[PDB]
């Protein structure tokens, strides 16, 4: 399976897929990564990687759907089958989500349904729990409430900050996203027609 990553930032979820899709036995490649955003470390690490970068600035755009549709035609030049979230902050439109339901993958540090957001540590956090943790899920239009395909808890320790909670949570989405993305790529997981994950 074919595979772009779509990132905004570090691109530390990014290195890790890079990592996981080199094993032999990935059933996964990436082709394309696309950035929002230019001069991000993600863009170097794709680079030392020998990956092609693309960076559509969303500024540059009308709407959504006009900055949607770029991606789009980038993720048509390179034959995309599989579309990977990681670390890319941007709500994605209707048709965009639509056209490829089933096929597009996002990693969220809480454990969903708590914490949906761009926020998620902060609010863990306010909150008070002692247990978080990290959601790869199938993207549906409604913002984190795609169908879940792997979750991993994390505990929050006592004096915790969003920079120590999510140093300890991007361990685990290191661990998840590559297994997430080996089962969809393999077609062991995929969203099934009555909307709920099947696996096969
Ligand atoms: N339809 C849809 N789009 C998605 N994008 C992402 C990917 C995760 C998105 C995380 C989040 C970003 C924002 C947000 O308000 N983004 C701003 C951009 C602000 C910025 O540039 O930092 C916006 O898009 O207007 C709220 S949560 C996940 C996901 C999803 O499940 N459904
Ligand atoms: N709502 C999406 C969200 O909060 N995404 C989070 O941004 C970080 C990106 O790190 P990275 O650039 O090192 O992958 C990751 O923790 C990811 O879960």
């Amino acid at each position: 399976a074919r595979v772009a990553v779509l990132i905004s930032g570090t691109g530390s979820n990014l290195q890790a897929l890079i990592d996981s899709t080199r094993e032999p036995n990935s059933s996964a490649q990436i082709d394309i990564v696309i950035s929002n955003k230019a001069a991000v470390a993600g863009l170097d690490k794709a680079e030392r990687a020998g990956i092609p970068t693309r960076v559509i600035n969303h500024k540059l755009y009308k709407n959504r759907v006009e900055f949607d549709s770029a991606i789009d035609l980038v993720l048509e030049e390179f034959s995309i089958d599989i579309v990977c979230l990681a670390g890319f902050m941007r709500i994605l439109s209707g048709p965009f989500v639509q056209k490829w339901n089933g096929k597009m993958l996002n990693i969220h540090p809480s454990l969903l349904p708590s914490f949906k957001g761009s926020n998620a540590h902060e609010q863990a956090l306010e909150t008070g729990v002692t247990v978080t943790g990290c959601t790869v899920h199938f993207v549906a239009e409604d913002v984190d409430a795609g169908q879940i395909i792997l979750q991993e808890a994390v505990p929050v320790k006592r004096g915790d900050t969003v920079a120590t909670l999510s140093e300890r949570v991007k361990l685990a989405e290191h661990k998840i996203f590559p297994a997430a993305l080996q089962l969809v790529a393999s077609g062991t997981v995929q969203l099934g027609e009555n909307g709920k994950i099947c696996w096969v």
